[PDB]
DNA sequence: GGGGTGTGGTAG
DNA sequence: ATCGCTACCACACCCC
């Protein structure tokens, strides 16, 4: 048990988060992609017509747990039985569930608590532990295998379990769907083959915001094919309002009061006007909520496919711990701030790159909210406080960003024990080139 | 036309 | 117990 205090909290703190575990290995797969394509030019152009292949595993902590469970969970079912990765009983994330546990009502996110309350009597929950390096293996022989196909132009990594698969067709070649039907499935079985036993499900389409609707249709274990040709009644009217790219519960719910709750993609198309809808949730998010709603990519979601190093390289560099803060005194925020320095200029000296704009952010415990919240160890209810500061000279010099971040601190007057969560970030990257003169 | 900062939504 | 990250965009509002 590793106290906030303790110079190995920032260590078992990230060895235990799969929240910053996704975030890791989601820029180590942007890297790896960045120096892999330091000369080629295999980007898409104007003249290239070309089909989306956007691929997910399904429910991939759990499907992967248990694959790889401990002789403990031998008899586990994972047809039968509902399945969740957390680490604890009772106010833990669900990481993943099964569809069997998706079947009582059961997301991700949900708290094991609240879990276990959607359960009839006489059905138990499995919950299955962590399985963080098998985690990134699958997901090894998951991109292996997207290459070994040789079926696509460009493959880019939107996460460890997923990934946008870009096939360019030539104009002589006269596109089918049995023909993406084959691949989908010859995709879906080397996936399985090639990962012993997980499971992946796709979305094609001639637009990304249509690849990933039709992916979210086809869930779980499946595949579907919807192009812009194919649009109907029938495919909106699958959809709730926050499937579309950008639309979480607060565009959810300006959406629902301008519009009169519409129930599905089907109704709000039917009801909206571009103007009222980007006075309800602004003028770019509206912009391309209409775009979408033809089946329509926007100009900046596009960027990633004519320009993916440009989109996929690092613009900032931070850490967020917003769990286990608890701080008795000023002397032991500042030591666990020059940890998270001393941890960022690691990051930071990886790349060859400088910083020349800092900022520290905090939560603060809400003064009426109680000093141990539901949550062991949790932020509880706060209000968030965020200040920043130019660097003269672009730097790593721990002494000159650790004092400016110590100062940050100082000038947001947060006392120690009212502390519930600290980021730190450089917030603008340089880079270090061979003249230093 | 350019530049700025704090706050906060979303993704996955 | 329990591990509530982190990059990026967009906004309201401010300066010249
Ligand atoms: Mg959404």
């Amino acid at each position: 048990i590793v106290a906030c205090d303790d110079p190995d909290f920032l260590t078992s703190y990230f060895a235990h988060s799969r929240l910053h575990h996704l975030s890791a290995w989601k820029a180590n797969l942007k890297d790896k992609f960045l120096n892999e394509n330091i000369h080629k030019y295999t980007k898409i152009t104007d003249k290239d017509t070309y089909i989306i292949f956007h691929i997910d595993f399904d429910c991939f902590f759990a499907t992967v747990a248990y694959l790889c469970r401990s002789s403990s969970f031998s008899a586990c079912d994972f047809k039968r039985d509902p399945i969740v990765v957390c680490h604890g009983t009772k106010n833990s994330d669900i990481a993943s569930c099964n569809y069997v546990a998706r079947s009582y009502g059961i997301k991700n996110g949900m708290w094991v608590s609240q879990a276990e309350k959607m359960l009839p009597n006489g059905i138990k929950l499995i919950s299955l532990p962590y399985t963080f390096e098998q985690f990134q293996l699958k997901s090894e022989a998951f991109y292996s295998t997207l290459k070994r196909l040789n079926i696509f132009n460009l493959i880019l990594p939107i996460s460890i379990d997923e990934a946008v698969c870009v096939r360019i067709i030539p104009d002589n070649i006269h596109n089918t769907n049995t023909l993406n039907a084959r691949l989908c499935e010859e995709i879906r079985q080397e996936i399985f083959q090639g990962t012993n036993g997980c499971t992946v499900s796709i979305g094609c389409s001639d637009s990304l915001v249509l690849a990933r609707l039709a992916l979210k249709m086809a869930k779980p274990n499946g595949y579907n094919i919807t192009f812009k040709s194919n649009l109907s009644e029938e495919f909106w009217s699958s959809f709730k309002l926050d499937d579309l790219p950008g639309v979480g519960h607060s565009t959810l719910s300006r959406l629902e009061s301008t519009f009169d709750s519409p129930h599905s993609l089907n109704d709000l198309r039917k009801r909206y006007t571009l103007d009222a809808l980007k006075a309800s949730v602004g003028s770019k998010l509206g912009m391309k909520i209409h775009l979408a709603l033809q089946g329509q990519d926007d100009e900046e979601s596009l960027k990633i496919l004519y320009d993916p190093k440009e989109v996929l390289q690092r613009k900032s560099l931070s850490i967020d711990i917003n769990w286990g803060i608890r701080f008795k005194n000023i002397t032991q925020v500042d030591l666990f701030i020059e940890r998270g320095c001393q941890y960022l200029l690691e990051k930071l000296n990886e790349i060859n790159k400088t910083t020349s704009q800092i900022t520290l952010k905090l939560m603060r415990r809400c003064k009426d909210a109680p000093i141990e919240p539901p949550k062991y160890m949790g932020m509880g209810r706060c209000d968030s406080f965020s200040r920043s500061s130019r660097l003269g000279i672009p730097t790593n010099e721990f002494g000159i960003i650790a004092t400016e971040m110590k100062s940050l601190y100082r000038t947001l007057g947060c006392p120690p024990m009212e502390l519930r969560g600290l980021a730190l970030q450089f917030n603008k990257l340089v880079d270090v080139g061979p003249d230093n003169n």
